[PDB]
Order: C-alpha cells, then sequence, then structure tokens
C-alpha cells in the first residue's frame, strides 16, 4: 500500500484567506514515526512556500493566490521519511495544475480515490462515492452533474464489475457475489475512469474525469 497521489487542480485567483487545502497524499500503511515530505517548484524551490504538506496527515495546502499566466503547473514530489529524515517510500511525482478561471469543467477534488470491497459481497454493495465540485457550496445543484464509469481495466471477468449511480456518484458492485473472489480474479485491483458531466446550467456539456482503484479484498 504505497504512496498514492492524484493531480491537484487549483483554480487561479483563489481569494483570501489562506492557506487552503487543495489535495492529499495517501499512504495508509505508513509506519509509526513516519512523516510526509513535499518538495519541488513552489515548495523548497522558487516560488518557495507556495505549497505545504501536513507531515502527519498528508494534506496539501496552497498558501497564496495563483495566477495561471505566471505559472500554469508545478511539479511536486512527495516521500515518507523516518523521524531522523531517512526516506521510506522514495519520491513520487505529484502535479499541481492551475486551472483557468474561465475553465468551469467539473473537478473531483477528494482524490486519490481508493475503494475496497470484500470478496463475496452482495450485488449492490456500495464501494465508495465520487462526486465532482463541492456540494453544500453555492449550489453545485445548477450543473445537474451526472456520473458514468468511462472505463474499467482489466475488462475481465466482466467488463462492468461496478456501476456508478448517475446522480449520487455511489459506486456499487453489480456482479454476483460469486464473481468477487481474489483467487479467480486475474487481477483483483480495478482501475476505473469516472466522468462527471454538467447536464444543465450555463456550463452544460462540460466534463471532467478522475481515476479510482477498487481492490477486491480478503
Amino acid at each position: 500500500s504505497g504512496i498514492v497521489v492524484s493531480p491537484i487542480l487549483i483554480p487561479e485567483n483563489q481569494r483570501q484567506p489562506f492557506p487552503r487545502d487543495v489535495g492529499k497524499v495517501v499512504d495508509s500503511d505508513r509506519p509509526e514515526g513516519s512523516k510526509f515530505r513535499l518538495t519541488g517548484k513552489g515548495v523548497d524551490q522558487d516560488p518557495k512556500g507556495t505549497f505545504r504538506i501536513n507531515e502527519n496527515t498528508g494534506s496539501v495546502s496552497v498558501t497564496r493566490t495563483l495566477d495561471r499566466e505566471t505559472i500554469a503547473t508545478y511539479q511536486l514530489y512527495v516521500e515518507t521519511t523516518d523521524a531522523s529524515g531517512k526516506t521510506l517510500e522514495g519520491p513520487v511525482p505529484l502535479e499541481v495544475i492551475v486551472i483557468d478561471q474561465n475553465d468551469n469543467r467539473p473537478i473531483f477534488r477528494e482524490g486519490p480515490y481508493i475503494g475496497h470491497v470484500m470478496e463475496g459481497s452482495p450485488t449492490g454493495t456500495t464501494v465508495m462515492r465520487m462526486t465532482a465540485f463541492d456540494a453544500d457550496d453555492p449550489a453545485t445543484d445548477n450543473a445537474l452533474l451526472r456520473y458514468n464509469i468511462r472505463q474499467q481495466t482489466p475488462d475481465k471477468p466482466s467488463p462492468n464489475m461496478f456501476y456508478i449511480d448517475p446522480e449520487k456518484g455511489d459506486i456499487v458492485t453489480v456482479v454476483s457475489p460469486a464473481l468477487l473472489d481474489r483467487e479467480t480474479l486475474e487481477n483483483p485491483k480495478y482501475e476505473l475512469i469516472i466522468e462527471a458531466q454538467d447536464m444543465a446550467g450555463l456550463d452544460v456539456g462540460l466534463t471532467g474525469t478522475a481515476t479510482a482503484t477498487i481492490v477486491i479484498d480478503d
């Protein structure tokens, strides 16, 4: 269960106050003593201190407003280290991408998305929920977002092991419990591409995607 990252998309021209959380790094089986270390352009190199990571929780924050015309992307790296400072999970690239303030495409902000399902789980078992934008914000309601699993890899033993609720973003199993079994699964980890599309509102038709993994567990 190594370090898991997602690209961090940050709208340009964020307002006060700062810092704000923009993403997160996962490493669930991190040993005790372990801490996260973030490095790169915008971190320990120029523009210094633009981004920080909570060394304990792996939450990534931005400390100032960004202008996409100034820097459009930042290549960050994250590792875990000992209490001393010795590297445990060698550095993993992590990109920050500054979004144009006129780019209103839906964004899944809560990744990396990592799901788990017990083998033999009943058909209709909820694995996880993935949704785009905030929700509870100035209404995300207006977008009428609808969700779809664009791709599942591997495409075996069924091409559609899961189904995302179009409205809610709840990912459920749709195969017999008998099919959910590590030993008979050629690959027990699935990579999904999930898409959100605005079905109404001023940004009707805009789409965004994220990846998720789902592991069938013992």
